[PDB]
């Protein structure tokens, strides 16, 4: 079975790393490229990027431990314990050359550990729509006089008792809607059926609960990666924001600087967080040419 | 068929204010004392310190607009609106002379508009445990390096598609227990059967979304207490806020500085958010001393 269509002549597969069966859409040829996606969402999020890149490189898009159709993480759901899993999936299909890295909303959290523990893996990075797990967190808003708080959602699905999967079981659907479109700027895109897509995935019990013991890692996030950081990244890296209603604007590049020394950013005008879907064209076409410098 | 016990001496009783059929409890004889509960509560909050404050002045505790047993306001939920039916219930029982006020969490709210724009007919001034809406809550952090906040709950309260109560229903009695005790020091105060009586209120379904409407609106409070807050207040006022967890600590009476000529504050250690609740006694003592002055 599988939740989302697969494109034409990419294969959905699993691979079993430490114990833990995970979930990838693999294809094409050349060079590795790793997409990982974000909450709310599944490797599906690269759909349309996925046969463009696959014209030059391999591309892999695993489902994060406990999301899509991956296993939940076994050791636990912090940035560093997941970044191992990616890590380790990513070197057995590329386990003598460095690979490329894409990371959107929570995939950047559970790969920048393993981006920084092993620079010599990584060839190339393009990190969109999430803030690296620091101590700028603990500033950002819970509520402002426009537009909505990015960030509440954070103390929501952190909260004790199981507040969130309680809350929300049986109501997956409407939540995923309102949350996507609400975090958006071109919501035209989102459809019914894709939604249903989307929800269907999510709202299986153990997806429901691993997507919240995201959050319920960020402060143990936040201490691994105050000791990581002592060293910056040297590889290129790309970022991207939307720069509308959703997007986190000039925040992504401004943090990346304190943590690369070789970046560049973009803010894509009209386009909230989900940069894929919002605007697949600008926004394919900036990670293909970031990632076609040099050999592929 | 009330919701809470009426204490005795008290009567449960109801008065039209602007079309609005508003429910309150009242008993005692004196001066006018308005008592004005705040989210997830009542008229309830105050049946402790109601009778003290019964033997020195008369007391009135009412159900904000659209929670307990009153009817949602006709015209809305901002600060503004809802203080005008606050502001006419007092005056239909004192009439010709200034009243007390004890407001707390979004009670606040629903009171500031009228307390500042009707400076002559508020004596004695006690605010605890909420923000006055002001540029001042843009800066609360949505999440800390322990967990939760206790501010997220305005941009959920707040969120369109019905959000809230479309989750919230047919768990609010697991909800309403999990956010007084994520706002609790001392939760052995609340027994089953008073969260009970506190979620069968509330989840009245106008209620529920009554509950939220105050929060939708609160961006307008803001914007509306920007222009508010150029007439200081000048009555005496006392703040309390709690120093345990869930407390607000010093901002209670730091904000207040900026609004308030004559102001005294008090931090409650041991105390949370639910103060005639998780520490009557000593706040029941505060208020009672304040308002006996004279
Ligand atoms: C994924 C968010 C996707 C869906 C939310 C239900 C991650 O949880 C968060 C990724 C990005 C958004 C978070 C940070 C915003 C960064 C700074 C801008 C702050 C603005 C503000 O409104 O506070
Ligand atoms: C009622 C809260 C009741 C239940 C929560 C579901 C009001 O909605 C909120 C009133 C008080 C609690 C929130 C405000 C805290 C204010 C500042 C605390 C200081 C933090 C800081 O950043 O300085």
């Amino acid at each position: 079975a599988e939740e989302f269509p697969v494109p034409n002549g990419f294969e959905s597969a699993y691979r079993e790393v430490d114990g833990v069966k995970l979930h990838y859409v693999k294809g094409g040829q050349g060079p590795l490229v790793m997409l990982v996606h974000g909450f709310g969402q599944t490797w599906y999020e690269w759909h349309q990027l996925m046969p463009e890149l696959a014209k030059r490189f391999t591309v892999i898009a695993p489902d994060l431990p406990g999301l899509g159709q991956s296993e939940p993480p076994k050791t636990g759901y912090s940035g560093e314990q997941v970044a191992v899993y990616l890590h380790k999936l990513a070197r057995q299909f590329s386990p003598d050359r460095p690979f490329d890295l894409v990371a959107h909303d929570i995939g950047i959290w559970n790969t920048y550990p393993m981006v920084v523990k092993n620079q010599a893996d990584i060839a190339r990075l393009v990190y969109m729509q999430a803030p690296i797990p620091d101590a700028r967190i603990y500033r950002f808003p819970a509520f402002t006089a426009q537009g909505e708080s990015l960030v509440w959602h954070f103390s929501f699905f952190a909260a004790d008792d199981r507040l969130a999967e309680t809350l929300i079981a049986g109501k997956e659907r409407f939540f995923l809607e309102h949350f996507i479109k609400s975090h958006a700027s071109n919501t035209e895109v989102f459809s019914e059926r894709l939604l249903d897509l989307y929800a269907r995935s999510y709202a299986k019990p153990h997806s429901l609960n691993a997507s919240f013991e995201y959050y319920r890692a960020l402060n143990e996030s936040v201490r691994q990666n105050a000791e990581l950081a002592k060293t910056r990244l040297q590889m290129p890296t790309m970022t991207l924001a939307g720069g509308g209603h959703g997007g986190m604007g000039t925040f992504q590049l401004e943090q990346m600087k304190a943590y690369a020394e070789d970046v560049e950013g973009h803010v894509l005008p009209g386009c909230g967080h989900w940069l894929p879907e919002e605007c697949a064209a600008p926004m394919n076409r900036l990670v293909i040419d970031f990632l076609s410098r040099g050999r592929h």
